[PDB]
């Protein structure tokens, strides 16, 4: 038992919900939120822009000293950082940027650094502003993520659409 609420259940293991990401964390405190991050992990939007608003920048300011030791990202990879006042851990996870010409095969990879953490909030990887089709994304994640993973979709609109469409 976990205090995930109101969530659909898609699958064994994969659950959503039409949410504000940084909402359901402040209530939750799960112990990972993902972030849809970039290779920079510059959080200027989107999911990310959003996250690092609620933590007031501290996200931001951890980000930087990591990039300024480690690098950026791959596409495709994740860095486990502080949730600050969101979750106990932030998984930021690198989804392909269709509007940057990265390869949508990438998403599969992306979606494997879910399964490292046997319980994570999430949003769709690659979807809003990173350009992919949601759709696309969810069956991704239903096919890749074996772990437990409750998924935040901001959009009531796209939530329909992403229920009333699963196979
Ligand atoms: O940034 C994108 O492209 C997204 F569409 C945004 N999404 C979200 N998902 C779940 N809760 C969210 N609260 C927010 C508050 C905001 F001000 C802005 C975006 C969100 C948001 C998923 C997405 C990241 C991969 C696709």
């Amino acid at each position: 038992v976990n205090s995930f609420s109101g969530y659909l259940k898609l699958t064994d293991n994969v659950y959503i919900k039409n949410a504000d990401i940084v909402e359901e964390a402040k209530k939750v405190k799960p112990t990972v939120v993902v972030n849809a991050a970039n290779v920079y992990l510059k959080h200027g939007g989107g999911v990310a822009g959003a996250l690092n608003k609620a933590t007031n920048n501290a996200m931001q300011v951890e980000s930087d000293d990591y990039i300024a030791t480690n690098g950026p990202l791959k596409v495709g990879g994740s860095c486990v950082l502080s949730g600050h006042n969101l979750a106990k851990h932030c998984l930021h996870v690198v989804g392909p940027n269709v509007n940057k010409g990265e390869d949508i095969q990438l998403l599969k990879s992306a979606y494997e650094n879910f399964n490292q953490h046997e319980v994570l909030l999430a949003p769709l990887l690659s979807a809003g502003i990173f350009g992919a089709d949601p759709i696309h994304s969810l069956r991704v994640c239903v096919d890749t993520v074996r772990t437990n993973v409750y998924l935040a979709v901001f959009d009531k609109n796209l939530y329909d659409k992403l229920v009333s469409s699963f196979l």
